[PDB]
């Protein structure tokens, strides 16, 4: 069996269902430790094993209220999901994923949930700078699990040298941060790198703001078979089992989890 597999046999509706199977709970967290704080929201039930997390960082101007959503939404699924408030509003891409990568520290050393989390499959996230901290994170961190970006604005725009799986969403209509420079992205991202691109019709570039079935039930796929090994989401990505608000699909199908670490 994969010892890290949780929770029943998917199908569309569970990908796509507000809650998950699994019952949640939360806590807030208070500034400090490198990053604002934020709100780690977990799986109630320990008797299958401990859970792989994801930190979330928000973009510029933003707190975490405004994506907060995604936290109960994911980690319904079987996931620790941490979304945190950045240091100050102003802080760049590079500063969001240093602030990632704190929160995951804190996540896995000293948060109340340490026990619940499985430290060696970790996860980063983010909107608009804070998907470009996601991204930088990656680059920094090689043993993350996955990264995902949600119109990431990274400035060098490049992710040559990257070891984690990356998904990357495009908002069709945005300009802040263009289709065009998220194609540009995808296509630095290693041949090795597992990696998917998806468009989403007609969105602007604040369209996380508001819940999404059609950014959760691509996300959650994403981060079983990446965090999980958990190949039963495969079905609805490889190929994209429902193309339902999804202009555009690239990846580098079949998505394989990376091999174990040597003995
Ligand atoms: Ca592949």
């Amino acid at each position: 069996a994969n010892p890290y597999q949780r929770g029943p046999a998917p199908t569309a509706a569970s990908v796509a269902a507000v809650t998950g199977p699994f019952a949640t709970a939360s806590v807030s967290v208070p500034r400090g430790n490198g990053f604002g704080g934020g709100v780690i929201y977990y799986p109630t039930d320990t008797s299958q094993g401990t859970f792989g997390g994801l930190a979330i960082s928000p973009g510029l101007n933003g707190t975490w209220p405004g994506i907060a959503w995604l936290g109960s939404r994911l980690a319904s699924q079987g996931f620790i999901v941490f979304g945190i408030e950045t240091n100050n509003l102003n802080d760049s891409p590079t500063s969001r994923g240093t602030q990632l990568l704190a929160a995951l520290d804190y996540l896995a050393q000293r948060s109340s949930v340490r026990s619940r989390l499985d430290p060696g499959r970790l996860a980063v996230a983010g909107h608009s700078m804070g998907g470009g901290g996601a991204l930088d994170a990656a680059l920094r961190r090689p043993s993350l699990k996955a990264a995902i970006g949600n119109a990431p604005y990274l400035p060098s725009n490049t992710l040559a040298g990257n070891r984690v799986p990356t998904l990357i969403y495009a908002m069709q209509n945005d300009t802040l941060v263009p289709p065009s420079r998220l194609t540009s992205l995808y296509n630095t991202i290693p041949a090795t790198t597992e990696r998917a691109y998806l468009e989403i019709t007609g969105a602007g570039h604040n369209y996380i703001g508001q819940p999404s079935t059609t950014l959760a039930r691509t996300m959650i796929p994403w981060l079983k078979i990446f965090i999980d090994n958990d190949t039963r989401f495969s079905q609805f990505l490889c190929p994209l089992a429902d193309q339902s608000g999804i202009r555009q699909y690239r990846s580098s199908c079949p998505l394989v989890p990376a091999t174990t670490r040597a003995l």
